[PDB]
């Protein structure tokens, strides 16, 4: 495909949201561009490439416990990108736990993550 | 002030809402800074400066009736930005009609608004 309409932006983030929520770490390393950048929280330096990537997933859903979904719509735009918020289920120290996030994508021309911005803070933690 | 910590991009971000919430456009001007850039929609080209950004809140909100609420909280960084989502109830047509949006803001290092950027696109519109 090419560079994703809004409706294909909303697609493709609601999909990354449907992977995170059954832990399926391959599909979602295939979702990014070969060299695309992580920053996660928004505020840390980038992450980047599949390499990089993949060991992000795997070290937050590794467990194959986490669970995540959308808290409302995909907002989209017309340029390939898009933003979206969602709430994600994890543990720490075996206490029940979740995270408040607005992810922020851009995609490349052909349809795959180029970058993403997680946008949360420590008081987004309930535990 | 100085840079936001992540507690003030919250409280910046929750009464920029309830300043468009009431209508105060004089009072939304004062939050950006005087050189301060707009992306509405995400997507399209900035405007710039407070002259051409009260032109824009006159044009949104200047018949006194929009409404416009969080859909859920905040989330800010440790590095003077944040992202909120949240809904704008407004006229079209007279027909009422609700805009899903997520604004996306850095602030500067005096605490005003350095840059917005708002994502959505015409399906996050329902009449
Ligand atoms: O904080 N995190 O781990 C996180 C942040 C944003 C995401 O889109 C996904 C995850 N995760 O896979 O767990
Ligand atoms: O679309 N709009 O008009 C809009 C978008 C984002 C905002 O933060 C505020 C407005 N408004 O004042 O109406
Ligand atoms: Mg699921
Ligand atoms: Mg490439
Ligand atoms: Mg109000
Ligand atoms: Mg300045």
């Amino acid at each position: 495909m090419n560079l994703p309409t809004a409706q294909e932006v909303q697609g493709l983030m609601a999909r990354y949201i449907e992977l995170v929520d059954v832990g399926d770490i391959e599909a979602i390393v295939q979702m990014y561009a070969d060299d695309a950048t992580v920053e996660n929280p928004f505020g840390q330096p980038p992450i980047h490439g599949r390499e990089q990537i993949a060991a992000f997933y795997r070290q937050g859903l590794g467990g194959g416990k986490v669970r995540a979904c959308l808290t409302g719509p995909v907002r989209a735009s017309h340029n390939g990108c898009g933003a979206m918020p969602f709430r994600v289920e994890m543990v720490w120290n075996g206490q029940p736990c979740a995270l408040d996030v607005i992810n922020v994508m851009r995609f490349d021309e052909h349809g795959r993550i180029q970058t993403m911005q997680a946008y949360w803070s420590e008081v987004n933690l309930s535990v």
